[PDB]
């Protein structure tokens, strides 16, 4: 009876885990459809050009690796700030704003979800889209808070409950805190439309909830940056302080280097310096400052004309290439002779598609094919290629047929 | 009345926080003597030489950036395991460890500290010494536990009050954690003494206390690697099962990539399969995957031969300095005229140096000269360099005179 005797195992993680065992099998036409993570039309790991430019810049430099303050390196925490609020922008101008470097998305989270469970004194209660990030819970649950839900998917349908979305939002107690996706709402790919978004705003302002922005896709949504943070500018503008989480794991492809940003919109300038003190001191006693080379990459490019061009070139390249892949897989659907009805494939955004299948089909899918997926039916068309797009089609056929 | 209004400024950190006011000071011969970082002997940062030669062959490799599994880079966990633990190890060689990537010393800390919270059954108590390294305490007690105290050092003396220590110590109530520092005791410079070591090793076995070790600076205090792990080596070896914290900060001077491990020495090899799986559903949740930069370059290092015997030369270089640093400090004083013993300058072991000095001597001397250093009196000697050697000591000098 040792310290550890009554550990048990737990299980693998449901996104992760996937690419765990991804790893391991021996098929030569495996292809790995789980994490959110974009494969070039070879179906290779794709570093983008800025990024590969801006790392020979940093090299050239020759540059020291001394500790970063504990908010993060303040280029990019500024850039960070500007590129999700835009430059003309009140909140921005007038400087209203902190921003803290933070372990990508998933760290941004949990420092924020850890500011909320210290400083918001008005609720434990986090209500969470019906389905979300499977991450999201477990963030908010060891962090301290209570997880609710609120109706967002249309599983008969494939898109949007509108209707069955404003009641549970127009009934939640005031003063809760409600996450809502910036853009390219995982898993489901369907987002509010403007319009429906005008009206969230509304019933957000109006119930006065803490709404909590999740921004892990900025540009992989229309393959526009700036029209993708409309949602989150126009909230901010109807008087809506929001809190915001900013990953650029996606959009410029730097996932394990891991560079994020935690924001919180404040009253003035004077109250974002002090949130900020009360920030620095959660963080010190958790990883101390944060990892220097992504933070170093990303803000390079974000303040470089140039490069902040190429990148967009880039990210817009990106967006087009997961709608070529849409496109390609429904056209083998019916080719290879599905019967169903697979416009959602098309019609849903960002780096994913929410197909439906069963568990059993998905079971077989890994089985016969060597095709990994979340078991909730979500696939990644971000990272197919021209040449397995005909083979995940026929795949998805047999177990279909 | 905003969501913030009640949020008042918290204080700058104690350690950290110096760097943030050094920085503003516009007099030319400023010195930052605060954190724990390294200067070459013309006071600038360094970035060793098997560092930026192992950086140029993962340029070369023209690497991707794909996530990294939620416990790291392997490679970096394993040659890790045995920098800490040895080769020929028998927990090593059993397998009977878990080492998982963290977010550097503080990260590991931190994950370890979590880890306790959540399946150390036996305590919430975790007894650090007199004194420690300030961050140690909100560390543990943001992670959920109890502090308390053991007493170490002996200011009328300048060194370990061993008596004191074992008293304490033999005292503790059983299955109690009690943290001990591998080498290089921060912010003291004061080790027990092998022999003393053998006596702690018995105490924690007979009391039954779990060990948790932080080695934040392996080859700092003797020049020589494997020495320095003794003290660790010593206890698992005498039966007792420890865990533990380990930075690359300093020994490899990757300070802002951040590369750290926890590590935890388990019963068999099965038992390690199981803490794993729930070290890693912790991790999940905090900032899912670690940093890969740090993580890469420190293993490329540990496993490439001539990286290795590279960076031991390297590693014994920087210790070497400190000591002429240390020589040369005594001898200015003496030579300024001090009548003070300074003798534990030179007595004192790693970075730093506990002085003596009192506030208002700390406080003139950042205020008078420029010298920044933490008002508990401690300096780091490590960032003193040939040319302002002789400034420090007629500072010290004049605020001491
Ligand atoms: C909606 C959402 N929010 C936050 C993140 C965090 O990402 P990161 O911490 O790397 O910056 C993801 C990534 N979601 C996944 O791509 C996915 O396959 O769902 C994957 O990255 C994951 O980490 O689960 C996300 O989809
Ligand atoms: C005893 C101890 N344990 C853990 C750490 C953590 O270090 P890191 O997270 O970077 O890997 C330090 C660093 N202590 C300091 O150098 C110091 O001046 O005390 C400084 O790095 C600090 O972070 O406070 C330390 O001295």
């Amino acid at each position: 009876s040792s310290w550890w005797s009554h550990v048990e195992m737990g299980p693998p993680d449901p996104i992760l885990g996937v690419t765990e065992a991804f790893k391991r099998d021996t098929n030569s036409k495996k292809m790995n459809l789980g994490v959110g993570a974009y494969r070039d039309d070879n179906g290779k790991p794709y570093v983008l050009n800025c990024v590969r430019k801006a790392e020979a810049m940093i090299a050239a430099k020759k540059m020291d690796k001394e500790y970063l303050p504990i908010a993060g390196l303040a280029d990019f925490t500024r850039a960070s700030a500007e590129l999700a609020l835009g430059e003309n922008s009140e909140a921005f101008k007038s400087g209203r704003y902190v921003t803290v470097q933070g372990i990508s998305g998933t760290g941004s989270l949990r420092v924020g979800a850890n500011f909320l469970q210290r400083f918001f004194k008005f609720s434990r209660d986090v209500y969470l889209p019906k389905p979300s990030w499977g991450n999201h819970t477990p963030i908010f649950r060891d962090a301290g808070l209570q997880l609710q839900a609120y109706r967002y998917y249309d599983p008969k349908t494939c898109s949007l409950d509108f209707t069955g979305a404003m009641e549970d939002i127009s009934k939640i107690p005031e003063k809760s805190i409600i996450l809502l996706h910036a853009c390219a709402h995982n898993p489901t790919g369907v987002d509010p439309r403007q319009e429906q978004w005008k009206e969230l705003a509304s019933v957000v302002k109006k119930r006065n909830l803490l709404a909590y922005f999740d921004m892990a896709y900025q540009g992989f949504a229309s393959g526009d940056i700036n029209r993708d943070a409309w949602a989150l500018r126009h909230f901010i503008e109807q008087g809506i302080d929001v809190v915001l989480s900013q990953s650029y794991a996606k959009n410029m492809g730097l996932y394990g280097e891991r560079a994020g940003a935690f924001t919180v919109i404040c009253r003035d300038a004077e109250e974002a310096k002090r949130v900020e003190s009360q920030l620095k001191i959660l963080i010190r006693p958790m990883y101390s400052n944060p990892p220097m080379n992504g933070a170093r990459i990303a803000s390079l490019i974000l303040n470089t004309p140039e490069l902040r061009k190429e990148w967009l070139v880039e990210v817009k390249g990106m967006a087009d290439r997961i709608i070529s892949m849409r496109t390609q897989l429904v056209s083998n659907l019916k080719k290879e002779g599905s019967s169903h009805n697979w416009q959602h494939i098309t019609d849903q955004i960002g780096m994913f598609c929410f197909t439906g299948l069963k568990p059993e089909q998905v079971e077989r899918l890994t089985k016969e094919f060597s095709i990994y997926m979340t078991k909730d039916g979500r696939i990644s068309v971000a990272g197919v290629a021209s040449s397995n797009v005909g083979y995940l089609a026929h795949a998805i056929h047999q177990v279909t047929k």
